[PDB]
């Protein structure tokens, strides 16, 4: 399927190999999808169309912890481990991404599978498990218990590195992005400080912002988009013919930077956030985490810092801020690109943005 | 049974009615207790010194949220819902105050009381559950799924307000403070700001500090303390003679502060524990929320502010302040001295800081 | 001259009368500009392009503070009376924007001005001044002692309501912004919340961006502008001919916010800052401060809170939030429009965005 | 003269051989005392009793940044060049200790200092000074420019390592703490983390707290001294008999740590204040500042971090927190001891607190 370069999307700077997170070496990424059942939602019966996604920064095997840092654009929604990221500048285990309603089952889901892998005199490292969310509400029975740990350990089994699928899977499952289907967006940058080269991943959960401020490549795309506003049972839900027939990204990155610089990339993302056109709605819970697979701290251990970057040095910290900016721009634009008309709870329908129209603009806009 | 004024300890300023947080109208708390098993641990099949501790801001029918503000002392430990309260200044439901390896269950255990409570339309305000926790890990199995979704249940259904219990209940059961047994504690201030008098109530969950430090009534005490370390199979196990034969502050106030005003309150925690002698360990999770009872948000409503104060007005701040400092002091002895001998896990034995020895030197240190 | 929608940029939302921070009712902006000299610098002798620009948030007779907040986008940079608002949500004073170099003196000033305007009774609350600076370095003999105590005072004594100057005038005189002349921008929203209104304004002294990644109305247009690059005696500095021949956001509204909330507004600052490209320079100090202007402390008296608002309620905070992104979006781009080429220091020579080329781009994007 | 061990407070913890921040390597300290006129205050005309602390990281020499981390027990007062800290981390020349009134003045003054010092392409890392103050507004005209630059220059160009003056010196010469005279106190540890010994060094210029809160060694002391209080005209001003006949803490480590790491460090100062029995009043601007002299930023060049420490390493991370909360409680009773009696504007009479209560005191607890 193509991603939005394929369509015509145009982007700044020079993207990794796979355009993804895992072009960070040693990022593994997992997906259990969820979906069953079709019709009008019974709270504990579904429909559902919810999942996780996991992101494993050095592997599944690893015990050890990556240096990191986080920001928040707008802070309606969870996401835990962030006060140990914000206290000692890491965190131990995977990063999971899901759906509201499964916040509590992932936490202890990823504890359970700790004691099944990690030796037990490690197991007070896996205390503090990272779990996020967006909210699957229109689509999906959230307080429905579609998930399953066998679910979460499917997808924590299953991660790996190499293209990372996107679109309606994992956490991003049932989610709606600018009115049209939401989902899993990814994109990377290779970009230059001097004498070497870095990588900047990102990845998104994309359940923000509404049509009428999208902008791709700077158009403002919602008004030259004609039909594909959502509809239920048959009646279409929003727009002008109304009534007729939060966002999580995860900056990966092998340059060895310390917490406190990880905090500056995080901070980076809502300007990339900012060139779509949303404007982070009093609800949407909006974080960024970004964290390093090179300064990285072995369980019990001396960190590792393989090299050492000064905060002032302008051309290899902008060079990586550019990154995390054009990367976040592209990620939250593939994941339109990648997620598919869905139909879910009480047969609301939400539309893939249509790669017809979207190629058509950018072709006229950028001929 | 004796509090820490019964065995003679002095402490300044003016407890309510109760001494207590509830002493705070409309606040209720609840605990479940989880003590099963003894000797050698395995996980999945105990012992259990576990459990968990429920505050309902305005009482577990209210629907409304309450402004709220919190501080960090040191950031290794997990609560849940602080995004929230960081944002908007306010959060919805319960407080929950657990073991570390229950969070997960308590999260999700709470959402699940709530679809059995509340009208569908409020949904929406439930998905962000407040969990909080320490780590039970000497007494208690702490991956072993000893909590269940019943005993959340029974502690958030069971609260009330009037007397607290305290010592090793609910979630403060398996906990160990200053090397001696750990626990909940609670204590009160009605504090003069001019002509009208708040009331400012505090509960700790205390897993924090070393007996070395410890300061009660400003008495360095350890060393002032015979015996009494802790003991496995019946050897000491700290202390000078080893081998011979965390902590969760929860602030009320009927002050009718704005969330910025309660971030102050909460700030105050830490000089309050200071008093007592703790220097915060490098991986003692300390945390302290604050909220208003008076300061109330109608869900999708308007926010009820009755009165409105000057963050400049010293008089009135400085009263809340000294109070804050008072109760989390008095709090924290109040735990100590509610809280018995146990012996839990691996035959880990933890004493109960001894009556008569506080007594004696209170008296001596007193007159 | 032309202001950006004369050149033919589109924006969206409904600009105040003024389409100024002034649009806000009672809030005064004074300029005082320092120009003077010519040709080589020599440290302490000039030649001086820079000043003092003065925002009285209730005009410049009052005594009382403002309900406030701030965000940082990238903190390498001074911004005086920042602990204040952070701590009790309010400052007293005006606020001033000026050059790196003129900080001290600017502080300073202002208390002398205090103590020939203000009671005697009330002067401690002068003694905390605003003050905040971006670099005028390439311009401007930055340390020279170029503005006096007699340039604030005129400015502080100067300002007023009405039309706002913008371009190369007072803190902006010396700035440079995405490689053309840099200066000071101001931009209006009136929004609506049901049946209420509200005015957001905003004013900025931009210092901040690169010319490749700027975009105007979505347009990157840098490589669509023909020349303009910035000179040093005769020879090109900047852009492929090379060698041959911060920033400052302040919020205003009447909306009737309260401090952690006025945080929410700052940090929508950055979206609109993303809308236009720039990526925040490792160096470049980003800050946004966010004040009302209806909420109000009177010196030593109960705050006034004439009504409140929500957080959750939607429909008013996204209203609001809408109107900071557009307002700061287009503050940014009239900055640019207003400032005109300029020669200072060292014969350095920035150029104004070319009007004419602007125009044809506007004019051939949106027919 | 006495310094409080040897007036028989005891301290736990090993001390420096100076027992003074100077106990760092490099760490150079200078006072400019300004102590002029006496009787009725007239603005512009004294009585003076102000002046200005130096504390040079790395010595008056060094061009070089310190990594350094702050926090906040009460942001009612300014510490310029923080942003910066919070920012990337670490700050270049050095700490400026003053009064309220003096700020501005010293601020530039550092950036007149720095012009005719360091070399003209390192004049940008001279352009974020950090200056800092508390307010000596009861014994010190505060408005009427009794600091003049000369008095900033003698402090910046005289200070040095060994012995650091305490008591009514530089910036401290017109504060009064717990309601005795305040003034710059200093203390040391040398602390024991595994094999390698680090050296934590505190000053603080006190300004705050109450005589009835005071705390030293955990002895409540305010009511047991006889006397004391202070007076204007003869007359007692404060106290029972009343009507008869801020605090800034810079912490200085050998230790090698992060940014992020030096802010937990900050963070441990509330304890020690904790100790000592204040509340933070609401007007007080309570800050702490830390840096390493170990971990230290080249200008524009490689930072040098000689080793590098594990924020979950227990042993050696409680070893510098236990230092900096031990340090910070005898500094602040250093200063009290080295402090003696002083009258000032307006016949503000303040006493030191009295050496042979305090002593015959010390005796009678500590036996
Ligand atoms: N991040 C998920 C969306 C969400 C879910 C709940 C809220 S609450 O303020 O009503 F608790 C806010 C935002
Ligand atoms: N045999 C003991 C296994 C075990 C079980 C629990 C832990 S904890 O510190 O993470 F709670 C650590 C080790
Ligand atoms: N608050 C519970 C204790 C705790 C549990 C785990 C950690 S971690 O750094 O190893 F993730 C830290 C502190
Ligand atoms: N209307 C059916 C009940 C219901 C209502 C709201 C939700 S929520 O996902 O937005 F919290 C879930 C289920
Ligand atoms: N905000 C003005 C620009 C500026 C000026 C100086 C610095 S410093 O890191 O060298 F102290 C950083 C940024
Ligand atoms: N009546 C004396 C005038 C005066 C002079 C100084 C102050 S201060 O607290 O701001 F330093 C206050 C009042
Ligand atoms: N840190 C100095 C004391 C101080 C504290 C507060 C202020 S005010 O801006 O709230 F009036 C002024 C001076
Ligand atoms: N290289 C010439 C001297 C000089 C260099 C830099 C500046 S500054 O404004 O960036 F601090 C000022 C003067």
């Amino acid at each position: 399927g193509p991603r939005a370069r394929d369509l015509g999307v145009p982007f700044e700077g020079t993207p990794g190999a796979l355009n993804a997170i895992t072009d960070v070496a040693g990022v593994e990424v997992g997906h259990t999808t969820v979906i069953s059942g079709d019709g009008a939602m019974v709270i504990g019966k579904g429909p559902y169309r919810t999942g996780v996604t996991i992101i494993h920064p050095l592997g599944k095997t690893s015990l050890d912890g990556v240096a990191a840092g986080r920001a928040v654009i707008n802070g309606t929604g969870e996401w835990t481990g962030m006060h140990l990221v914000d206290e000692v500048g890491q965190f131990l285990g995977p990063i999971a991404l899901t759906g509201t309603g499964n916040v509590g089952l992932v936490h202890q889901s990823m504890m359970d599978w700790s004691v099944g892998k990690v030796p037990e005199e490690a197991l007070f490292s896996r205390l503090l498990p990272v779990v996020a969310e967006t909210l699957d509400n229109r689509l999906n029975d959230v307080f429905g218990h579609g998930l399953t740990r066998d679910h979460v350990f499917a997808a924590l089994d299953g991660a790996k590195g190499g293209p990372v699928a996107e679109g309606n899977v994992g956490g991003g499952t049932g989610m709606i992005a600018y009115t049209f289907k939401g989902g899993i967006g990814t994109s990377s940058r290779v970009v230059s400080a001097g004498d070497t080269r870095y990588t900047v991943g990102v990845l998104v959960q994309a359940n923000h912002g509404d049509r009428n401020d999208l902008r791709i490549a700077g158009v403002q795309i919602g008004k030259e988009i004609k039909g594909a506003w959502p509809e239920v049972n048959g009646i279409v839900a929003a727009g002008p013919d109304a009534g007729k027939p939060s966002l999580l990204i995860v900056i990966a990155t092998d340059a060895p930077l310390m917490p406190h610089q990880l905090e500056r990339m995080a901070r980076r993302a809502a300007l990339g956030v900012g060139r779509n056109g949303s404007t982070a709605g009093a609800l949407s819970g909006e974080f960024a985490l970004a964290f390093s697979t090179s300064h990285v701290i072995p369980l019990g251990g001396k960190p590792r810092l393989p090299a050492i970057i000064n905060d002032t040095d302008s051309e290899t910290m902008n060079a990586l801020f550019r990154g995390v900016v054009q990367a976040t721009e592209e990620a939250l634009v593939n994941q339109l690109v990648a997620s598919e008309t869905m139909t879910g709870a009480n047969n609301a329908k939400v539309y893939g943005i249509p790669h017809d129209q979207l190629a058509r603009i950018m072709k006229a806009r950028f001929p």
